[PDB]
């Protein structure tokens, strides 16, 4: 609950930076994933670089109970309920001949039960294949390549990678016969015909307002066994842009949505979608004050290596999400937000904006 809230809150702020820079385009992100990999990165840092990450994340990984709570949290998400629905991997890749500080690798293993991977970036082609093969095998083949590693070269010394895949099984699947093409209204006033699923049920529903008073619908769709849920949020009026909701998101608001829901009979019409995003985390993390880690002489990675100059050459997140089939109407025929939440802990696992299914 506590680290899940810290992780979720920080990751939702990174998502807002990504969505604000990517207006009118589809975006899928993992708040949990960016928090998990940055929590690991905290152990490699010192001085102002460490202070900037800790101030942005709101916690210190070395504080008593934090690393055990994140380990416990990771176990709860990899539990028996997960029927090849969620796949996640975090990896820190460092140059092989780089003199590491004594005590770094055993301390990293003590807290994370994993290692920082050592690769020879001088063998550029091979370093690129290793990173891709690491992501492929730890996502059960669902994410097989990162395009951002096309910038990996002989000078690269430190790469941060996070990859996640999600395709959940609904508690109540959408009937296959009810799916048909409907007009979706894009934010630029144009229309596109897309396959839209339909289901008549008692849905957890609530209505909230933006600070300017615009109403927006929030619907909850549980996955099998009620561990995970998908939240769908969209403004009632087509003239209200989706950014009005995205600009006010937080881990606290999502909990408040769930808390205020009541089960109501509705015909829900929802577009099918399959989305993939690969995002360079540099600009969103700099906007949240983590500037030093990406600068050659400012970056302080002395807890990892106190011999040579180190900086993060590349920080990437790659996410793939699939949404398919397995009375007053609610038609989601305009851009909308989605949130995948682990309800027992409150972890925001996925977040996205669907501008065009």
């Amino acid at each position: 609950s506590y680290v899940a809230h810290l992780a979720s809150d920080f990751g939702v702020r990174v998502f807002q930076q990504v969505a604000q820079a990517s207006k009118d385009r589809n975006v899928v992100f993992s708040p949990y994933g960016v928090a998990s990999v940055l929590a690991m990165l905290q152990l490699t840092t010192g001085g102002e670089t460490q202070q900037q990450i800790q101030a942005a994340m709101g916690f210190k990984i070395d504080d008593k109970g934090m690393a055990p709570a994140l380990r416990h949290l990771y176990k709860e998400l990899m539990g028996p309920w997960n029927k090849d629905e969620i796949s996640t991997t975090d990896a820190i890749f460092v140059q092989r001949d780089l003199k590491l500080v004594q005590g770094f690798m055993p301390h990293f293993f003590r807290l994370f039960r994993s290692t920082v991977k050592q690769v020879d970036f001088s063998e550029v082609e091979r370093a690129r294949f290793i990173i891709n093969d690491w992501v492929k095998t730890h996502t059960k083949g669902m994410i097989s390549h990162l395009l951002g590693t096309g910038a990996v070269d002989q000078l690269t010394r430190l790469v941060l990678v996070n990859a996640l895949y999600f395709n959940g099984q609904w508690k109540t699947p959408f009937p296959d016969s009810s799916t048909h093409r409907r007009l979706f209204h894009k934010s630029d006033g144009s229309t596109v015909s897309v396959p839209m699923m339909a289901q008549t049920n008692k849905f957890n529903y609530t209505e909230f307002t933006t600070p300017d008073g615009h109403y927006y619908d929030i619907l909850e769709l549980p996955y099998h066994g009620d561990t995970l849920s998908m939240f769908i949020a969209a403004p009632y009026e087509k003239e209200v842009p989706l950014s009005a909701l995205t600009n006010i998101l937080s881990a606290q608001l999502i909990s408040h949505w769930k808390g205020n829901m009541t089960r109501l009979p509705r015909l829900l019409v929802l577009p099918k979608f399959s989305l993939e995003t690969e995002v360079d985390l540099r600009k969103p993390l700099e906007n949240l004050g983590m500037t030093d880690m990406f600068r050659q002489f400012q970056a302080d990675f002395t807890s990892l290596s106190d011999q040579e100059p180190l900086h993060v050459a590349l920080a990437l997140q790659k996410v793939k999400i699939e949404v398919n089939e397995s009375p007053e109407e609610i038609i989601i025929d305009r851009p909308f937000l989605f949130v995948v939440r682990h309800n027992p802990t409150g972890t925001v696992l996925f977040m996205g904006q669907v501008m065009e299914p």
